[PDB]
């Protein structure tokens, strides 16, 4: 019942209830004549919502907000982008125009600036060192160290045991490394181990793209990263 590319018109968003007061959002985007799904997180914060990641661009992001307004009907007051690439910050202006406070680490803000990407307004302090964790309302934010990118964060919802790995975690179907231009291949397995050691109790693991699963997505990503490392 998890939405895939074939059930999502490009420009539309679906929401998927993972657990109580936790949803993934699913959008699609064309890239290089391919069509990819993309996940984000929505977490109930009392009477308001915390959004994790944009829906990969302004049009998708406006559809996401409209879809939240329709299906949940609670206001999105804050949003966190998990790394500086366009699939996570693309649409930050749309959120901002709708009165959402947008957040990212100084690391992510710096890299987005350098990249010429949209720049979330507010800064998340205390994530600069590997293994750093900080509370952000109904979630914990964790910097495991460099993986898909030097700045990538993961999000844990303690109340629901939902780990959102963002693009540092691959779904099981993805058997080869994705787009690794900005990755730290050498540090990626160690960063996944930090996630393993810090959240052994996670029941649900949501990858940045594709199907959710359990904690084996961590070991899976390790396996894939290592196979890529050994390309010859
Ligand atoms: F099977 C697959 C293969 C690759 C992906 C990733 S599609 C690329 C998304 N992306 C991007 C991106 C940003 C802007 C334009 C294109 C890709 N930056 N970081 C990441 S992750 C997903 C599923
Ligand atoms: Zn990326
Ligand atoms: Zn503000
Ligand atoms: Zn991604």
């Amino acid at each position: 019942e998890y939405p895939t590319v074939s059930e999502i018109p490009v420009g539309e968003v679906r929401l998927y209830q993972i657990a109580d007061g936790v949803w993934s959002h699913i959008a699609t985007q064309s890239f290089d004549g391919a069509v990819y799904p993309s996940n984000g997180l929505i977490v109930r914060d009392g009477d308001e919502l915390l959004l994790i990641d944009t829906a990969w661009g302004a049009k998708n992001t406006a559809a996401l907000l409209a879809e939240i307004e329709k299906q949940i009907g609670l206001p999105v007051t804050r949003a966190v982008s998990t790394h500086f690439h366009d699939d996570r910050v693309g649409g930050v202006d749309v959120l901002r125009a709708a009165g959402v406070a947008t957040y990212a680490s100084p690391s992510t803000r710096r890299l987005a600036e350098v990249e010429g990407n949209e720049i979330p307004t507010h800064s998340l302090e205390g994530l600069s060192s590997s293994g750093d964790a900080v509370r952000f309302g109904p979630v914990e934010l964790f910097y495991p160290g460099a993986a898909h990118s030097t700045d990538n964060l993961v999000v844990y919802v303690p109340s629901a045991s939902v780990l959102y790995g963002g693009c540092a975690i691959y779904e099981l179907s993805r058997t080869s490394a994705g787009n690794v231009a900005d990755a730290d291949l050498a540090e990626w397995p160690t960063s996944i181990e930090r996630i393993q050691q810090h959240y052994p109790e996670a029941q649900f693991v949501i990858p940045g793209h594709g199907l959710p699963g359990g904690l084996d997505l961590l070991k899976h990503t390790t396996n894939v990263v290592k196979a890529h490392t050994n390309r010859s």
